């Protein structure tokens, strides 16, 4: 059972990480959920403060905790949100001013474009073929090897895996969304 | 560089197999190389005998040694060839009779057909998308987790990672070619 066999393999080698939103970080357009489990885009940039950890730019939020070690991993339920970007960044990423959201500039995001372009957002983009379309996403981080990997969370297909790299400093679990949809973004509790 | 972190990630996780082929498996339209690294195929079927574990079909052939446990990896030279599949198979996998090269059959295989289709020989068969023609295919195993993941050991670009499964029994490196053409395929000395 593939479903069995996922689950068997991300318990056996992956920490299961319990990822809530911190607002804080969140570009003023993104509304958090109460519980921090789930993002939704406003109609217009909410007037917010300007603190420094906050993305001004990229329609970004991250978690609460980041990693600077070991094998993690969460879910993310995208169900029929026909747009949103997740994975992971760095800590030094900039957050103020216009970047290529891209491995090279410390961001490795995979997501969906326009109902049914899936793409990895590597440099250039990676247009991807998605038999399946996943309700939910499995995000799978392996810190030491700098793995970054993606699959289909209820049928355990794979869907993207980066190149292996070399992470410097923290790596926070990162998330975006650029349109209105009637569909949040839901974190699994791990 | 990814070359480097490639090399990294394999020397970090997985056991370098030193895989030679077993010319007693082999289709009798093939050729195994007196080294027993190389693969190439005949204009017409040779008179060999008809032993049990030769693959009387298919025109496959095994590794010598098989893994019931642990993780390990090798990397083929599939250089220019237009035709080639590889990767892993069960010990029970049907020799003699035709059975469709899946996951379900006991075959955990991808490759190229045509010299630009790039596929996974999943149930249904999974059409890829390769920016980059591999020259040289690495081949992933974790038996314990069910993994079976190509790269291009070139650039340690991700090919293909067939969803998490439960193998039976031992499993062998395993080898496929369809064409008469001028490259063979080579197993890459461990
Ligand atoms: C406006 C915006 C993101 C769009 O960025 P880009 O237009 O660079 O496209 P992508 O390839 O999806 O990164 C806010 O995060
Ligand atoms: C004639 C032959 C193999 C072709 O099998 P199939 O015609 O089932 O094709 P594939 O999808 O490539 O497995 C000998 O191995």
């Amino acid at each position: 059972e593939k479903s069995q066999a996922y689950a068997e393999w991300k318990k056996a080698l992956f920490q299961p990480a319990d990822v809530i939103l911190d607002p804080n970080t969140a570009n003023p357009i993104l509304l958090v959920s109460d519980d921090q489990r789930s993002l939704q885009r406003a109609d217009e940039r909410q007037n917010l403060p300007d603190n420094p950890e906050r993305f001004d730019w990229h329609y970004c939020v991250l978690g609460c905790k980041s990693f600077t070690s070991g094998r993690h991993y969460w879910e993310v339920e995208v169900g029929d949100r026909k747009e949103w970007h997740i994975g992971v960044c760095q800590e030094n990423v900039e957050r103020k001013c216009w970047v290529k959201m891209t491995p090279e500039n410390g961001f490795w995001t995979v997501g969906l474009t326009d109902g049914s372009k899936y793409r990895a957002l590597s440099d250039p983009r990676t247009k991807l073929t998605v038999a399946n379309p996943p309700q939910r996403v499995g995000v799978f981080l392996d810190y030491e090897t700098g793995e970054v990997s993606f699959y289909n969370a209820m049928d355990g297909s794979h869907i993207y895996t980066f190149p292996h790299t070399f992470f410097s400093g923290p790596l926070w679990p990162v998330f975006r969304i650029l349109t209105l949809e009637p569909t949040a973004l839901t974190i699994c509790p791990a």
